[PDB]
DNA sequence: CCGGCTCGTATAATCTTATGTGAGCGGATAAC
DNA sequence: GTTATCCGCTCACAATGCCACACGCCTAACGAGCCGG
RNA sequence: CUUUAACAUUAAGCCCUGAAGAAGGGCAAAAAUAAACCAGCGUGUGGC
């Protein structure tokens, strides 16, 4: 029906099915075929479900318009249209009562959660082989206790007619009703309310929640149960119609068939009677045919004659790749399509394409007649019909009325980003190809390799003018996932303008003068002077740095012919310094750029356009072929070859006398094969790039080489270094699929021939690419498909959320060089918060405005190092996104208007490039300020400095304050310097041991031994060969049970042996030893001030990007402190180490367990802080989230998947990775009960629970506490208050279980339900519907 | 002169190169 | 002893889109049919 | 015994609307439900 709001869902009951159906359908034949009428009171009918043909009885005695709604009584056929063939229900009632196969086996079992009672016994009960108990009364005997036959037997000997035992269906059907609901709830939150144990608590917890959502819905227990079962109508199970004899039947019908078979013989078997073995085999056979029918899989048995594949089932049409919300609810097949091979076709404009004439004329045919019956050159449909069918000379002049105006989309089948599909403007073309503008094709990523297009039409209005607007080709330069223009001339283009922009230093017309640009072009026309000879030539340039005018400017440069040539087309704006380079390829995009920059939009069309044309023809005229003679080999190639020999025979012989292992012979072999290959590699570049030398008109000179390669890569057209070095110069070294990288490297080129070997040996990495892309194909499909899954239901929906959170951007340094720029990361996001000026108190930035891009070089020019910058993850709107939390847009100007659709763009832009993808001492390097972070140091008797501090970072400073470099500084490590220290570059300032722990002293003296004893705790080991014996100090568990009671450790004492304490504090530091302590200085020796006393040895692809956004546990991870406070080992070996944190003023209930074989970092008087390092490894977001706050897992988040998409170049916006941190962690749990409604372990979504503290708030009553939680994005997506868009996305079975027994309802609020019932969406245009429709409502 | 043959048709049965997850449940396992 | 945990076994559920093309989708024995021997 | 005998027909309701004994209904009770005539899905291959 139309006008209907939310969906709502429940379980059935039999008297609602019996308010549904039109008849008991009762004999199992479909149709007798001796003639084709149905048999009546079969699967299909007539007086049950509705007349066969169109308003006539099956009898055949109304045959009128005139007559409905009077049923026959010769068939009992209402006379009515087939349409309700399509609707009408049938029910069956059932011999036996019969159980549901969902809620039996969801695997949540819905009967085992609900009677507290396991799956497997439940299942023996069903399939007949058990009894149950139904109140037994005085009995000994139990309710839920089961039993086999000797026990009911024994039983019956007992307690004969004490006891009501029954088995089957009908016994859970007892069962189920004769529990009531309100006890239950009650008695298990006492005991819940008395109970402190864990999994008790889980359990039962699971179990009121059960109960009070079965009690909170309509519904009963007694209707997981089947009585009366229902079929569909025989319209939408058709009978297929062969040719010759029979028909050939539906999966449906047989299963249908199936079951009333051996319903109609049960029915028999209770007529007469029957032995209770017989109908309990046959109760048994009855409820295996419906479970059999309602889901094929738990039972992968029905199967056919001459196909022995599993029948399709009626859970198997919904689930999958073809069940009705994949298929048929969401991928649409349509109307006024058309399919094509494609073609070029240079000469096009920007906006149209070539279409073919005929294809054209079969596409718009209703236009057509109506242009038609406008001009009344016809009458009837059929005379147009006519008139197109000849193809008379009218209709094309027709034709061409209708397509002036009229837009037509065009498609490329594997889309993957919203560029996929855009609209241009026909130009009609008698062939059969679509012609399609260049420019657009590396948008589409088309080749011309045979890659089929298609074409759809907008018809009614308002599409027509949404592709006019929102789609046309002229409106898409800058894509979404970066600021950068989409429309950079392609491989041709390129090598025209790089062959066109050059300079020889001798040709025609060298130094002449000129009078304009023209001029230049009619000396190039005569042949009188060359394309490219240097002149001094007049140039008008204009400037607008007049305040939104221009101004002239005329002088004289020295230039090209070429380049005066190419200066024509340049509009008014730019300056004369951008066409005199040599213009490569990313010369003339940045010539897009600045032009889209400061003039704006039509003349950057325009002069793409003319870009396109002028490149094209001076490639013409270039005639830049490729031959043989074009790859010159190096003269030296052979003695470095030669070289590279005796080097490989001497470290072979090297090895046959034995001096050197095969490692390091291999290792010397391989170093040496690179050297020679980088030799050979730059001996062909040098002797390509400059070999070419003219005569000046003195002697000689040198030059840039005209070489036909040469000019194909360095004006990066086709090629790189390494493609154009296999070709003449020797070809790396191939690795084997193993693993390990061959001996000898292929010592050929392609010029000259490969032997048989190397290219067999060639062919393993050809085969292990091609296996590559053909699997990572995949797996970047369904990674999208997630994330767009996941972000859908989130619109920009309102202007100003109003907030002062944020987060704070720095550059980011690794420690080589600074990767991303602050310009870079931060243009184009509006700020949190005022940042200061250096100039401290003046206002450099306003807190609330936009960092536009002159506005960021005016904050770049006083070195900001942090700027705070308002970011999507603590918006504050409930159900969407503000606008300026998010910033400016992409692919367009100005900040984002209400309505994009951002989180699917955002899928969208992570999802396109991962095709692409795969599947001792530290040293100071430029002079600035050294500044440490988190140092606490101390300098030593030998002048050498030990931090008493974990966390000391490294940060080199230029003078004006922003950081140079940044590098992480050890605990108590050998450092060269201090802090402060200005020192200059190429400086080695520290030093550590990796396999020492430094066991540093705080004050001088000696160190005495407590507790260490030769024998019970530690040995006395001499090394063999040095002479100086010393003692090996282990941890408890490693030495035996003599020194496991025992605690070794070393005293800090002074000379005189007694406790100096620490300066600052009254503690001594007794120096407790963990395992291999190698203790050098003993008893009796003096120590310094923070000396070594014990010495202490110790992906990346796709699927990387795919675990972290699932956010799943990674393997042993990082134990970060929960609460600040004195550490305190305990008891050992209870499962684990035990360990006791005491606050400074609160209580240390938590007493964390750590598995004693993974190392520790922290002592016993140290004190950390929260969220600090104990034991090195991965990291599971959940602890950072919980631990560090909301803003450090998007950090984390950010820089990772950064990191992956830096690698191979990739450049993604960082705010689409930040809108989908935000859809990660949107689920909540509950620490207080709180004053509201809201129980302690109930998860629920957070903004609910922040009205729910905003509605408390306004009162004065008290909030709640929450913990925000943090699930995989596929657990995020199939955890939704929709039950639609979690029943389109897999698993669709156990969401419809859950819901249908919760009883949800579903308010139609997203894209993806709307999509699946088919109105208005409510994100683009029709947005400005749903809340036009929302004041409606509330008013 | 009913079904022996011959036909219309309704309906029952002895794999064996996969991976990675999560999620749950039965059997051991370390304490007052 | 008995109780609250830890761990190994078993099992459901996912794995891009589109195109063309092409050939496939029962029968030994239980209720009727013809009429010969 | 004086010139052919025979007048029959007892059974189906009550109430409302309606110009009526013109007609339209409900309730106490029940056997029995030709024609003149507008006009698919499951396997394989290949491509991107
Ligand atoms: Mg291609
Ligand atoms: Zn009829
Ligand atoms: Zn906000």
């Amino acid at each position: 029906t139309e006008e209907f709001d939310a969906i709502k869902i429940a379980l059935a009951s039999p008297d609602m099915i019996r308010s549904w159906s039109f008849g008991e359908v009762k004999k199992p034949e479909t149709i007798n075929y001796r003639t084709f009428k149905p048999e009546r009171d079969g699967l299909f009918c007539a007086r049950i479900f509705g007349p066969v043909k169109d308003y006539e009885c099956l009898c055949g005695k109304y045959k009128r318009l005139k007559h409905r709604g009077v049923i026959c009584e010769k068939c009992g056929v209402e006379v009515t249209q087939t349409k309700v063939r399509r609707e009408r229900m049938g029910h069956i009632e059932l011999a036996s009562p019969t159980a549901h196969i969902w809620f039996l086996k969801s695997l949540p079992s819905r009967i085992g959660l609900l009677l507290d009672m396991p799956l497997r016994d439940i299942e023996r009960v069903l399939y007949f082989e058990s009894y149950v108990v139904i109140e037994g009364g005085m009995t000994n005997l139990e309710r839920q206790q089961i039993l086999t036959e000797e026990q009911y037997l024994d039983a019956l000997e007992e307690f004969g007619d004490e006891f009501d035992a029954k088995m089957g269906a009908e016994a859970i059907q007892a069962l189920l009703k004769s529990m009531d609901l309100e006890q239950e709830c009650e008695q298990l939150r006492e005991e819940l309310n008395e109970t402190n144990s864990e999994t008790k608590r889980k359990k039962l917890t699971k179990r009121i929640k059960l109960l009070e959502a079965f009690v909170q819905s309509g519904n009963k227990p007694e209707w997981m149960i089947l009585t009366v079962l229902p079929v569909l109508p025989p319209d939408l199970r058709p009978l297929v119609p062969l040719d010759g004899g029979r028909f050939a039947t539906s999966d449906l019908n047989d299963l249908y068939r199936r079951v009333i078979n051996r319903n109609n013989r049960l029915k028999r078997l209770l007529d007469l009677a029957a032995p209770d073995i017989i109908v309990r085999n046959e109760k048994r056979m009855l409820q295996e045919a419906v479970d059999a029918l309602l889901d094929n899989g738990r039972r992968g048995r029905a199967i056919t004659g001459s196909n022995k594949r599993p029948l399709k089932s009626l859970a198997d049409m919904i689930k999958g790749k073809q069940g009705r919300f994949r298929q048929n609810l969401l991928g649409k097949r349509v109307d006024y399509s058309g399919r094509s091979v494609i073609t070029v076709g240079p000469y096009l404009r920007l906006h149209q394409c070539g279409l073919p004439k005929k294809m054209a004329l079969e596409l718009f045919k209703p236009f057509i007649y109506g242009k038609l019956e406008l001009r009344g050159l016809a009458t009837t449909i059929k005379a147009a019909k006519k008139m197109v069918e000849r193809e008379e000379a009218v209709v094309w002049d027709i034709l061409d009325e209708v397509i002036r105006e009229h837009p037509v989309l065009l498609n490329r089948a594997p889309t993957l980003h919203r560029l996929g599909i855009q609209a241009f403007e026909p130009v009609l073309i008698e062939g059969k190809a679509i012609q399609l503008h260049p420019l657009v094709c590396a948008a589409y990523n088309a080749d011309f390799d045979g890659d089929q297009m298609a074409v759809h039409v907008p018809l009614t209005l308002e599409a027509q003018l949404e592709a006019r607007a929102l789609m046309m080709s002229t409106n898409n330069i800058l894509s979404p996932a970066n600021g950068e223009p989409i429309i950079v001339p392609s491989q041709d283009v390129v090598l025209g303008l790089y062959y066109m922009t050059r300079d020889c230093v001798n040709a025609k017309g060298e130094g002449m003068v000129l009078t304009g640009p023209k001029e230049a072009e009619r000396l190039y026309r005569s042949g009188l002077a060359s394309l490219h000879a240097r002149v001094k030539v007049r140039i008008t340039e204009y400037e607008k740095d007049a305040n939104g005018e221009l101004v002239a400017k005329t002088s004289l440069k020295d230039t090209t012919v070429g380049r005066a040539i190419l200066w024509m087309i340049v509009p008014k704006g730019l300056p004369y310094s951008i066409v005199n380079q040599a213009l490569g390829k990313k010369a003339i995009s940045k010539m897009l750029n600045t032009c889209y920059r400061i003039l704006g939009l039509k003349p950057t069309v325009i002069f793409a356009d003319q870009i396109m044309y002028t490149g094209f023809a001076y490639a013409a005229r270039s005639g830049a072929s490729v031959g043989i003679d074009d790859m010159v080999i190096p003269e030296k190639k052979h003695e470095i070859i030669s070289e590279a020999e005796a080097e490989v025979a001497e470290i072979q012989e090297q090895f046959q006398s034995g001096l050197v292992t095969a490692g390091e012979r291999y290792n010397k072999v391989i170093d040496i094969w690179a050297a020679a290959n980088d030799r050979v590699s730059k001996a062909m570049m040098d002797n390509l790039q400059t070999e070419t030398v003219i005569n000046r008109d003195g002697q000689e000179e040198k030059q840039v080489s005209f070489n036909s390669i040469y000019m194909m890569a360095d004006s990066g057209a086709r090629g790189s270094a390494a493609q154009i070095r296999q070709l003449a110069g020797m070809r790396g070294l191939m690795a084997k699929p193993d693993g390990s990288i061959i001996e000898t490297p292929i010592t050929a080129n392609f010029r000259e021939g490969l032997n048989v070997l190397q290219y067999f040996i060639s062919t393993h990495g050809a085969r292990k690419g091609l296996a590559d892309t053909a699997l990572k194909t995949a797996n970047s499909g369904y990674l999208t498909r997630r994330l767009v899954d996941v972000a859908q239901d989130l619109v920009v929906t309102e202007d100003d959320c109003g907030t002062h959170e944020g987060i704070m951007m720095t550059p980011v340094i690794e420690g080589g060089d600074v990767k991303e720029p602050l310009r870079d990361r931060v243009l184009g996001r509006v700020t949190a918060e005022d940042v200061l000026k250096p100039g401290t108190a003046d206002i450099l930035v306003p807190r609330n405005t936009l960092l536009h891009e002159q506005w960021c070089d005016l904050l770049e020019e006083n070195s900001v190092d942090a700027v705070k910058v308002r970011s999507v993850v603590s918006c504050d709107t409930d159900f969407g996104v503000c606008a300026h939390c998010y910033g400016r847009d992409l692919a367009r100007g100005h900040i984002i208007n209400k309505g994009e659709a951002i989180g699917v763009i955002a899928a969208q832009s992570i999802g396109e490039p991962g095709t692409q993808l795969t599947m001792s001492s530290i040293q100071v390097k430029n002079k600035g300020s050294i500044k440490l972070s988190n140092v606490k140091s101390v300098v030593n008797s030998s002048g050498k400095l030990v931090i008493t501090s974990r966390n000391t970072e490294l940060k080199l400073i230029d003078e004006f304050g922003r950081t140079k470099e940044s590098y992480k500084v050890p605990y108590g490590a050998v450092l060269a310097k201090g802090d402060g220290e200005q020192v200059a570059g190429g400086e080695t300032v520290a030093n550590w041991d990796p396999h020492t722990m430094p066991v540093i002293t705080e004050v001088s003296g000696f160190v005495r031994f407590t507790d260490m004893i030769d024998g019970q705790t530690i040995t006395r080991q001499t090394d063999e060969l040095t002479g100086l014996s010393s003692l090996v100090v282990l941890d408890s568990a490693e030495r035996t049970a003599g020194g496991k009671d025992l605690r070794p450790a070393l005293k800090i004492v002074d000379a005189q042996g007694n406790d100096v304490l620490i300066p600052g504090t009254d503690m001594p530091a007794q120096y407790f030893l963990p395992g291999k302590a190698i203790v050098q200085l003993e008893d009796g020796v003096q120590i310094s001030s923070g000396d070594t006393l014990a010495r202490i040895p110790q992906t990346g692809g796709l699927p990387r990007v795919a675990d972290l956004f699932e956010a799943r546990r990674p393997k042993e991870p990082a134990i970060l402190a929960e609460i600040s406070g004195i550490v305190s080992f305990g008891k050992e070996t209870k499962g684990k180490r035990r360990l006791v944190i005491t606050p400074v003023d609160g209580s240390d209930p938590y007493e964390e367990m750590i598995p004693k074989w993974r190392q520790l970092n922290v002592f016993e008087g140290e004190r950390v802080e929260r969220g600090d390092v104990i034991s090195d490894g991965p990291e599971a977001p959940h602890d950072i989230l919980r631990l560090r706050g909301v803003h450090a897992v998007t950090r984390y988040i950010v820089n990772e998947v950064q990191d992956v998409y830096r690698l191979q170049g990739v450049k993604i916006n960082d705010k689409h990775i930040e809108v989908i941190v935000r859809q990660m962690l949107r689920k909540a749990t509950i620490v207080n009960a709180g004053s509201s409604d809201f129980l302690e372990g109930e998860q629920v979504e957070y903004s609910r629970v922040k009205i729910a503290n905003r509605e408390l708030e306004a009162n004065g009553k008290v909030g709640a506490t929450y913990s925000r939680d943090l699930l995989g994005i596929t657990k995020a997506s199939l955890a939704t208050e929709s039950f639609i868009s979690a029943a389109s996305f897999q698993e669709t079975t156990r969401v419809l279980t859950e819901a249908a027994v919760a009883g949800k309802r579903d308010e139609l609020r997203g894209l993806k339900e709307n999509v699946i019932v088919g109105r208005l969406i409510p994100a683009g245009t029709g947005y400005a519907y749903h809340q036009d429709r929302m004041r409606r409502r509330a008013a």
